């Protein structure tokens, strides 16, 4: 447990930015964001296997550059967006 790997960026990992976006747009700090892709690299930690991972992603929205923090439960499929910043430079 506790692995970090470098993920791909297939359509789980554009689900996942757009989550975030989803997310953020509620909150609505960040304006309103449309989700353009998330590009590599893409960092997952396993907190452990089949029920705690968070994710580091780069997502461009709006034509910007973000950084995401995302938890997700895997047993409830459930997840929370614990940071959203930027513009943020390329990785």
């Amino acid at each position: 447990m506790g692995e970090w790997e470098i993920i791909d960026i297939g359509p789980f990992t554009q689900n996942l930015g757009k989550f975030a976006v989803d997310e953020e747009n509620k909150i609505g700090q960040y304006g309103r964001l449309t989700f353009n892709k998330v590009i590599r690299p893409c960092m997952k930690k396993t907190i452990y296997e089949n029920k705690g991972y968070e994710y580091q992603l780069y997502v461009y929205a709006s034509d910007k550059l973000f950084r995401a923090d995302i938890s997700e439960d895997y047993k409830t499929r459930g997840r929370k967006l614990l940071r959203f910043n930027g513009p943020v430079p390329p990785p």
